[PDB]
């Protein structure tokens, strides 16, 4: 089995801690790869404060780097031998504090939301309130559908009202003890199985497939 | 009594929240009598992103109140000014770090001798007591490092609170440092806040400006 996760965020929201909080290891563009014949590379991006303004490109070339090596291999004389380095998901990072949804934010994700999967963790909820945490939700999904964006949507089913209790909000745990307040669990569910093959499904089908007819115009 | 408060952060800092919580780009002023409090919020930090400068705008806002203060205070009869000045500015760091923010190691840095810098730290209930320790400690060697005034306070009881800062906050004395403040809240205490407002930088600023 192999995997490659790409996790966002602006510095300090304990994402690093929640990869291992699942995970439990590590406190490790950048690559951190778990096996423990289970196969996970791990994406840190080590940018997103100061001015903050263009780098996303960073990320995009990134990607674009990936698909276009793989195409460029899938057009090689003898194509046998091609590994797959393309990124089946970004795990991304809002700031627990808002009332709304950063520019920032809804910069990066109408940017790179075709590019990749993403997936729109809440940080660090042990900031908020279940009210807070719910107008907060609401207000983002708002947010989005009012910005027209493309977050990757789990299709089959169990899953079936937890596309209403998105977006996702988190907690880091090595903690010595919980999905009850978080939604931790409800995620490393549709983390280890089988969700992840779905995602790599869509990556490769969804966004890659739009890139090779993209780059074609010659 | 007057004062005249200003408080920055970047948005969705709890900020405004806190401010009632003891009293129940652009920049702008509420105000209040409850004795007299005018409040100061800025619009911008936070957002923006680009927030390449800024800064600049609280910056001219300052030397603006003064500049205005002294024209005055030089004015044909001098008799009748009012006191525009910012005594205090009560500043948000953001409560997730391991460190401190070049954002605000810029803002700090660049007005801290312009006004009085209360760096509350943000949010607290977000934290965890040795996250907080070892937070503060980071901080206060961040800035130790990056060499900084922040006002100092005087006098006597506040003996050992110079050691309990930065300060953290929540919007209960207990687990937060809000009743700590609180205390230290204006009362007559703001009177030594203006002392070295009036005192120290507003001086600082004249001497300044006359090199003609
Ligand atoms: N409020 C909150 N803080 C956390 C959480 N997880 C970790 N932290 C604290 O936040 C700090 C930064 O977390 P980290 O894993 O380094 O996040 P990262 O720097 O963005 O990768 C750590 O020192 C933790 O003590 C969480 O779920 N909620
Ligand atoms: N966990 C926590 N949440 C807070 C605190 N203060 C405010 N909030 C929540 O976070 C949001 C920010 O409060 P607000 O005063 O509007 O922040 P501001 O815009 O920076 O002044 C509010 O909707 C509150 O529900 C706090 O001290 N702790």
């Amino acid at each position: 089995f192999e995997f490659t996760l790409m996790v966002v965020g602006e510095s300090g929201l304990g994402k690093s801690t929640l990869i291992n909080s699942l995970f439990l290891t590590d406190l490790y563009v950048e690559q951190s790869k778990v096996l423990i014949q289970l196969l996970l590379t791990i994406v840190d991006t080590p940018g997103f404060a100061v001015d903050n303004s263009n780098c996303w490109q960073p990320v995009i070339d990134y990607i674009d780097s990936k698909f276009e090596d793989y195409l460029n291999a899938e057009s090689r004389v003898n194509r046998r031998q091609m590994p797959d380095n393309r990124v089946q998901c970004c795990l991304y990072f809002i700031a627990p504090s808002g009332h709304g949804l950063k520019p920032l934010d809804i910069e990066f994700m109408k940017r790179l939301h075709e590019k990749v999967n993403i997936i729109p963790l809440i940080a660090k909820a042990d900031t908020l309130t279940p009210e807070e945490c719910q107008q907060f939700k609401k207000q983002i999904m708002k947010e989005i559908q009012e910005h027209k964006i493309k977050i990757y949507e789990f299709p089959e089913t169990l899953v079936k009202k937890i596309k209403d209790r998105l977006p996702l909000a988190v907690v880091g745990s090595n903690t010595i003890i919980n999905g009850e307040h978080c939604d931790f669990t409800i995620l490393r569910n549709m983390l280890i199985r089988t969700h992840m093959q779905d995602l790599k499904d869509v990556t490769n089908n969804v966004h890659y497939e739009n890139y090779r007819s993209r780059k074609l115009a010659a």
